[PDB]
């Protein structure tokens, strides 16, 4: 297998200690996926920390991860501060049959955060950090010349840029494409799916802000809003909250019948598959608006009150509307009353 440096999985076998090219000191393994493993190494020549992806010896890998370096290409190079939001690639090489990308090293990501709270939330505070960084990150994907959608945006791909400070950096665009002829395909984690590639239909840079509605709530609350075991789970738990999907949404989706049946009005209604009736799960009772936030946990806590939480909640209704076209576009989202501090 590669001359000895590659396993069964096409994945190249690490070994803590080992130098690369007289520069890279491997440390660790930090992270492993579909892609490959990243390693923490240490980097003689630029006397610093780099986080290295090294994708799987196979051409289909190898061909995504090109891809994958000329968007963040694209991106580290724009002339807007905005581009802080991204991770930044310092450079790639081709070595022992594995192409590596050689990464700025981050911390924690925002699961890790959550961990940390036992699954009980940040404040609102630093949630409207996280918010506000998140939407300057869509606005920035938004450009014309990028047209970037994440397409897995999700807590785990939001990484801390260290350990003391609110600053954030979206990682991971392995799995990302530039908008184009609009296709259907299976993508996002599921819970932070959008009911757009929930029902097959075309997607654009609209499933990355429903994602975004999805991670705020769980960041604020501690749990994920929609925890679908399945996609009919998961959109029977979209369904709890938002109640039933517009009729000009479902009336133009393929996968519109393995979630709902169109009665004989033309009106739609959920299948029998239990489940709380339609918009039973009200975002107003999920934050504990009136009643002290999640749980009651922030009863009597600085900027936690009523017309914070309210403010709150209709920024994360407008990033979850059902329709992507009339979903909150990231400029929209940074005007939003939630953010006048």
């Amino acid at each position: 297998y590669n001359d000895g440096y590659d396993d069964d999985n096409y994945d190249y076998i690490v070994k803590n200690g080992e130098k690369w090219m007289d520069r890279y000191e491997i440390d660790s393994l930090i992270g492993k996926g579909s892609f490959g493993q990243v390693v923490k190494a240490y980097d003689r020549v630029e006397q610093e920390w780099v986080a290295i992806k090294i994708i799987k010896n196979k051409k289909a890998f190898l061909n995504q991860a090109q891809i994958e370096v000329r968007l963040l290409e694209l991106m580290n190079k724009h002339d807007t501060e905005m581009k802080y939001y991204i991770v930044h690639l310092k450079r790639h090489f081709m070595f022992r049959n594995h192409l590596c990308l050689v990464f700025e090293m981050l911390s924690y990501n925002l699961y890790d955060l959550l961990r940390n709270t036992n699954f009980r939330g940040v404040s609102l505070n630093l949630t409207r950090k996280f918010a506000q960084q998140m939407c300057t990150a869509l606005l920035f994907l938004a450009t014309p010349e990028l047209s970037i959608i994440h397409c897995d945006l999700k807590p785990e791909n939001i990484l801390l840029c260290n350990p003391k400070r609110s600053a954030i950096k979206i990682v991971d665009f392995g799995s990302s494409c530039q908008l184009g002829q609009r296709i259907y395909q299976y993508i996002q984690s599921r819970f932070y799916r959008s009911p757009e590639v929930l029902l097959g239909m075309p997607y654009d840079l609209a499933i990355d802000m429903w994602s975004l509605g999805c991670i705020l709530v769980e960041m604020h609350t501690g749990e994920p809003l929609f925890s679908g075991a399945n996609e009919v789970d998961q959109m029977n738990k979209i369904v709890e909250v938002l109640g039933i999907p517009p009729a000009h949404i479902l009336d133009q989706a393929p996968k519109a019948r393995k979630f709902f049946e169109k009665l004989p009005d033309g009106t739609w209604n959920l299948k029998k598959t239990e489940y709380k009736p339609p918009g039973t799960r009200k975002l107003h009772n999920i934050l504990g608006v009136e009643t002290g936030g999640p749980g009651g946990r922030r009863a009597g806590e600085s900027g936690h009150t009523v017309a914070d939480y309210l403010k709150f909640k209709d920024l994360i209704l407008r990033m979850l509307d059902y329709d992507p076209k009339t979903r909150i576009q990231p400029y929209y989202a940074l005007q939003h009353s939630f953010f006048k501090k």
